[PDB]
């Protein structure tokens, strides 16, 4: 069937992407799907289902689902918003219960969704091609979104790890992700790795793929209401349904993956892993190790020879293509771990204070810098700069440019204690900048504060990027950081900890740096568990048992 059909009504609004480029994207994502399954597919599926059978899922109460709703989440068209939901207002709660009852009673009627163009900031690079069109977001009403959490929050948080095990990428912090990749690479006699990029993955997801995902969720121990809600949500929402623009006009119809449903990440991860694990068998790849994050797939295997590796890679592609997962860019075999770009990141190595080797994840900093620039210029709902500091804390660019620049602004605005929202693995987190030393110590280790001996390739990439974007050179940043550090140190408490730990690199005479005693208390239990892209998930960071002296 067609992934999408359009009435012709425009995708109306609500360098950066806008609704004007939405037409160009619609042409790309609108196509008929051709899917052929085989024995490898069926075998992998049964193996996945057997592991899913060990899961016991819980039905979330109305109160629990409401607290998971972001405060700025889209308002319902039924006279209430995210604030009313979080406060457990009578109107919001009564509507949610009516939506739930309707899922238990109605098993067939398609549920309405809103289609909208995403406004994301990308960089002005005219050296190769032109500006990329806006990505599209498809989401149901706020009421349907709360019910999705009640039925599937515990499923989508628990089931992917039980099924895929160590292959589930969202169970890893950036440090654990590097540990997984390095251990996998060094485990092979002669290693070969590749990244597989699917052209419009959400559009390649067929209605059978969605029914197959349900067959996996149905293996959980579920409360009868959860079982019926999952069944009704599959037929009425996940399989497809009608599209409505921001103005209320009928836009068309969807028969592929919705980007803004709770099961988007989980379903995409399961589907990608299933087709890839089956394709690995068809291509007859040796001792495979996979790492899957939604549509992002990386495979580390045992090399069979340059010509053989090229041949097996074409065979994997032909299998993936049959499964309705064709590539955008054809996959390339890599014989260095540092040469693999996975989740827009690559492995690099530095040294700690004692000269010991330390692996970390980095990336080209063009887009993180351009987005941080937009964020200082115009106040945005999500602060990509904060998330980049959290995720890329051990990197040369996040320490010298992002940390320095934003701590100087927070010092000037007297907003260090002010909690800001950032997206990590699709979920929204309300974090206070003062908590950054503690967070970094937990996700990356004490070493992240005393890392040095960066590679020539990494230094040159950071330096070239700064030149290309008109950003002052690294020496200017070291000078600015010494002032930021001094001002922070003088303020005491958590602010001094920010100066001492985050800007230790900026001083000629480096400090000892003992572990931060309060970092243990940080409740990070809901941090590197699962992916919730388009899931509309929110968590405010909390401290467990605070000591009076902290
Ligand atoms: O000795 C030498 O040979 C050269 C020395 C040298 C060169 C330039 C400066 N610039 C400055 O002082 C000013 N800009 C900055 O001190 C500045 C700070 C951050 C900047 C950023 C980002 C960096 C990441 C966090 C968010 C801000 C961008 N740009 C920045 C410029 C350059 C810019 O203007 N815009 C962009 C656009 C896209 C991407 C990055 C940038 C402030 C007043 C006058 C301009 C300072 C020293
Ligand atoms: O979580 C981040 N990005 C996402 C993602 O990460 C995969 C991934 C990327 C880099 C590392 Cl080091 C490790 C894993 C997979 C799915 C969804 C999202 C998302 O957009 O929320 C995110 C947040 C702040 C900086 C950078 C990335």
């Amino acid at each position: 069937s067609m992934s999408y059909t359009w009435t012709g009504a425009l995708i109306t609004p609500c360098y950066a992407t806008t609704s004007r480029s939405a037409s160009l994207r619609q042409k790309k994502v609108t196509f008929d799907r051709l899917q052929v399954l085989d024995d490898h597919y069926r075998d992998v599926l049964k193996e996945m289902k057997a592991k899913a059978s060990t899961v016991k899922a819980k039905l979330l109460s109305v109160e629990e689902a409401c607290k998971l709703t972001p405060p700025h989440s889209a308002r319902s068209k039924f006279g209430y918003g995210a604030k009313d939901v979080r406060n457990l207002s009578s109107k919001a709660v009564n509507h949610i219960r009516s939506v739930w009852k309707d899922l238990l009673e109605d098993t067939e009627t398609p549920i309405d969704t809103t289609i909208m163009a995403k406004n994301e900031v990308f960089c002005v690079q005219p050296e190769k091609g032109g500006r990329k069109p806006a990505r599209l977001i498809v989401f149901p009403d706020l009421g349907v979104r709360v019910c999705e959490k009640m039925a599937l929050y515990d499923v989508v948080s628990t089931l992917p790890q039980a099924v895929m095990g160590s292959s589930y990428g969202f169970q890893y912090s950036p440090g654990q992700r590097v540990e997984f990749l390095v251990n996998a690479w060094k485990a092979k006699k002669c290693p070969m790795g590749f990244a597989y990029d699917t052209r419009c993955f959400d559009s390649t997801v067929t209605e059978n793929d969605i029914r197959v995902e349900e067959s996996i969720y149905q293996c959980c121990d579920l409360a009868p209401e959860a079982r019926q809600a999952i069944r009704s949500l599959t037929e009425r929402l996940y399989i497809g349904g009608p599209l409505t623009n921001s103005k209320g006009q009928n836009c068309g119809y969807r028969r592929c993956r919705a980007s803004g449903v709770l099961t988007t990440s989980c379903g995409n991860t399961l589907t990608c892993y299933l087709k890839a694990a089956a394709a690995c068998r068809a291509a007859k790849l040796q001792d495979c190790t996979m790492l899957v994050c939604g549509d992002d797939l990386v495979v580390i295997c045992e090399s069979a020879g340059t010509q053989e590796d090229e041949a097996s890679l074409r065979a994997f592609t032909e299998a993936m293509t049959r499964y309705s997962a064709p590539p955008g860019d054809p996959p390339k075999p890599e014989y260095d771990l540092e040469l693999i770009t996975s989740c827009s990141s690559n492995v690099s190595v530095a040294h700690d204070a004692s000269g010991k080797r330390v692996y970390y994840l980095t990336r080209d900093p063009t887009t993180p810098l351009a987005r941080a620039a937009w964020e200082t210029a115009r106040h945005t709902p999500v602060n990509s700069w904060l998330g980049n500091i959290i995720m890329y804390a051990p990197t040369l660019w996040a320490r010298m440019i992002l940390m320095t620049h934003f701590f100087s602004i927070l010092l000037a605005q007297e907003q260090l204690e002010k909690a800001l929202d950032c997206q990590i693995y699709g979920a929204c987190y309300s974090i206070e900048p003062l908590d950054l030393p503690q967070i970094i110590q937990r996700l990356h280790g004490l070493s992240a504060f005393s890392l040095h001996s960066y590679s020539p390739g990494e230094i040159n990439r950071v330096a070239s990027c700064l030149r290309k974007l008109g950003v002052p050179p690294l020496r200017v940043w070291r000078h600015r950081a010494r002032s930021v550090r001094a001002r922070l140190l003088s303020q005491g408490g958590r602010a001094a900890t920010c100066g001492k730990y985050l800007f230790n690199w900026a001083v000629r005479t480096k400090l000892k740096l003992t572990p931060i005693p309060a970092a243990s208390q940080l409740d990070l239990s809901s941090w590197f568990v699962a992916g919730y892209s388009g899931g509309d998930i929110y968590h405010s960071l909390s401290r467990a048992r605070p000591r009076w002296f902290m």
